[PDB]
């Protein structure tokens, strides 16, 4: 029956392997099950072999890759679950539902760990902001993101937005979620023999073979209460491949099989066929396995939240996924056959054009810095995302609260404790397109730097990989270099992966999106020893860890002045990066500084301007090197911070004992940003910096 086989999308080679795993040919239904379970989305066929390289060990790791999300210990009995997913292709066809659905799904993965969602972060990539479609997609996904999150009660505390040429055809929408729980309640996707499997949530319809957040809230409370009462031994959310992936996965990890009675499955539409029920991806659906003797309890938990919770399947000793419908066995495939699909290895080769661009020498450039800073602040990639986060609410919850003082990483305070959880997601497409490996390294480094900058220690990360097809040598190369990049940054900084995602085939017409590894990092700190980026008072000494000179390759200023992106991305010394991150955390924990900000895209001056916005406090400094490289050039491992006058020596003593280059630029205060250079004084009023920075994205989004 190879006919229908290759007619649905299953490769001859793959089909032949399926007949040898079943010792027979699958019927129509079984064939449809494999088509979906063996697709790259579910099987990760081309990425698994490479992902084995990512370091997983870490002091704070409680749960790494394998479960619906990664979990790390944060102290005083608390733990944090988190993960990042993608909903690219669907957001492309319909931005509103795509984004909202991306949020619903990520939320369920975090809930299944028994962790109550405390925050959402979005990682977005669209084409240039002047193009109609780019504006459309941006309006769509943020509208959709706001809709689900605001309705379910989980705030979107931050994220990463970037506009770029390489995303014109394939936009990216990744959602990261943070959830907290008591370690004692850490649950996974396990089931013991002889247990019934419950189904709760919306009824199964003919969906993706729109999300309801209102029902999501109910679903979330019940699941969380159910686990908080220790009534379950396993919980699984239903997403891609619906019931099929939920149960087979659950069964496979449990070392046994599951018998599904489709007739007991709640239906929303009439005349639904077996495959339709099995492959529906209807939203807000949940699988739960009550512990022995707690079935009733589980039902009551859902009864309390006005939800139905009914038995739909049971575990069996035979490691198989047996599907029953109207009295007949319509499918019975071995669990292993469904969960362990073939993987592929290829030979990557870099796209010669990528090399050509990277090796292009950066030409001598000249421009009026008075205007370059204003032009950079007005760039849609550097301007305020204020109009975006204004769509979201619920910064204050029932256990956690977002600290309103703008820090480089979102900081969620755990009420009743001194604990604070910091989070950030990063990646630079320009660096990544020109040097995927260095781009990936920069992403993890930056994310960790941002958390370190508010005073928290990086505990682990989550990586949402987004690339073109792995078929072509150039594409596989980008995937390979991206993964090698993370490994290298991870090993050097001592920060392990705990979860993640992989989205491939993000390309059309031979045009590949810039390799995109959206790195999410979680860390913890004492809310009382926190730092934010805004200058808070006049008279503080302003210092810089690292050097003033940045590079122009793949930089913002280069793009602004040439309209192009080329050259080598900034070099990254992982040893320096680690030492700087520890230096800044020490500085903050010892109470020497409570205001820090790292120097990233746009260079020293842009970083400087961003610090005057939060409180309207200016700064006066001296930069010893003139030239674009010093004022706007980019370089990692650079951090700005302020100390109280009589504490300068202790801070400088600390940096010196760490062998770290540093400089005392000047002080804070006034209603201007003033910069002395060997060629004179450059000056801007905080007003002009502010208006230039505030307008760009606000009109694009609300105009
Ligand atoms: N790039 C990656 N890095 C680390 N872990 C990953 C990566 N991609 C996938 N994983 C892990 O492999 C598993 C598969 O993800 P997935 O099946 O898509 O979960 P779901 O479908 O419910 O969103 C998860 O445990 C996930 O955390
Ligand atoms: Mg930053």
């Amino acid at each position: 029956m190879e006919a229908l086989a290759k007619e649905i999308g299953i490769p001859e080679g793959e089909y032949r392997e399926i007949v040898q795993r079943l010792g027979r040919e699958p019927n129509r239904v079984e064939l449809l099950l494999f088509k979906v379970m063996w697709s790259e989305h579910c099987a990760y066929k081309n990425s698994r072999p490479l992902l084995k390289a990512l370091p997983k060990e870490g002091e704070a790791v409680l749960q790494g890759p394998g479960e619906n999300a990664g979990v790390v210990r944060v102290g005083e009995g608390w733990a944090v679950a988190f993960k990042i997913e993608s909903h690219n292709h669907p957001s492309a066809v319909e931005p509103f539902q795509g984004a909202a659905t991306g949020v619903g799904g990520i939320l369920r993965d975090i809930m299944s760990m028994g962790a109550r969602p405390i925050a959402l972060l979005d990682s977005l990539r669209f084409g240039p902001p002047e193009e109609a479609r780019s504006r459309y997609l941006l309006k769509g996904v943020v509208s959709g993101i706001a809709f689900y999150g605001n309705a379910i009660g989980v705030p979107t505390v931050g994220g990463d937005l970037y506009f770029h040429e390489g995303y014109r055809e394939n936009p990216l929408v990744n959602a990261m979620c943070l959830g907290l729980l008591r370690e004692e309640h850490l649950k996974r996707s396990r089931a013991s023999l002889g247990r019934p499997i419950y189904y709760a949530g919306a009824k199964t319809g003919r969906d993706g073979i729109v999300g309801d957040p209102f029902l999501g809230k109910l679903l979330m409370e019940a699941t969380l209460e159910a686990i908080e009462l220790d009534l379950v031994e396993g919980v699984q959310d239903m997403g891609a491949a619906g019931l099929t992936s939920s149960l087979s996965e659950l069964a496979h990890k449990s070392g046994l099989g599951v018998e599904l009675h489709l007739d007991l499955v709640p239906t929303r539409e009439e005349g639904m066929t077996p495959e339709e029920l099995l492959l529906s991806e209807s939203q807000e659906r949940m699988v739960l396995v009550p512990k022995e003797g707690k079935e009733k309890a589980l039902e009551e938990v859902f009864g309390r939240w006005g939800l139905d919770c009914v038995p739909v399947a049971r575990t069996i000793p035979e490691r198989v996924f047996r599907v029953l419908f109207r009295g007949e066995v319509v499918a019975e495939v071995p669990t292993e056959a469904l969960a362990e699909a073939p993987t592929y290895v290829r030979v990557g080769r870099e796209d010669p054009e990528v090399r050509r661009l990277r090796e292009t020498p950066i030409p001598p450039l000249e421009a009026d810095p008075q205007e370059v800073l204003r032009r950079l602040l007005a760039s849609p990639n550097l301007a305020s995302r204020e109009a975006v986060y204004e769509r979201y609410d619920h910064q204050v919850g029932t256990r956690t609260a977002l600290l309103p003082g703008k820090g480089d990483a979102a900081v969620l305070w755990i009420k009743g404790t001194r604990l604070g959880v910091a989070a950030k997601v990063d990646q630079n497409p320009r660096y990544s397109r020109l040097h995927p490996r260095l781009g990936a390294m920069h992403a993890l480094a930056e994310a960790c730097r941002n958390v370190s900058v508010v005073g928290a220690k990086p505990l682990a990360y989550t990586d949402g990989l987004n690339l073109g097809s792995p078929e072509t040598p150039e594409g596989y190369h980008e995937l390979a270099e991206t993964i090698a990049g993370l490994k290298e940054a991870s090993e050097a900084l001592g920060v392990p992966v705990v979860s993640g995602n992989v989205s491939l085939y993000n390309e059309s017409g031979g045009k590949r999106i810039p390799p995109t590894a959206m790195v999410g990092v979680v860390g913890v700190l004492e809310v009382d020893k926190r730092a934010e980026m805004g200058f808070r008072r006049p008279g503080e000494v302003l210092l810089l860890i690292g050097e003033e000179r940045g590079e122009l390759g793949a930089s913002e200023v280069l793009y602004l002045l040439t309209g192009k992106e080329f050259g080598h991305p900034p070099r990254l010394d992982l040893g320096r990066e680690k030492a700087v991150q520890e230096a800044i955390r020490d500085l903050i924990q010892r109470g020497l500084t409570r205001t820090a900000h790292d120097v990233a895209e746009g260079g020293l001056l842009l970083a400087l301007a961003e610090m005057t916005f939060p409180y309207g406090v200016g700064a006066t400094v001296e930069v010893r090197e003139e030239g674009l490289e010093a004022l706007f050039g980019e370089a990692p491992s650079r951090v700005l911070f302020t100390v109280e006058k009589t504490r300068l020596q202790e801070a400088t003593l600390l940096l010196e004992e760490r062998g770290l280059p540093y400089r005392v630029l000047g002080e804070t205060g006034g209603k201007s940003l003033t910069v002395l250079t060997p060629g004179g004084v450059l000056e801007w009023s905080l007003e002009e910096l502010l208006s230039a920075w505030k307008a760009p994205l606000r009109e694009v989004l609300d105009g």
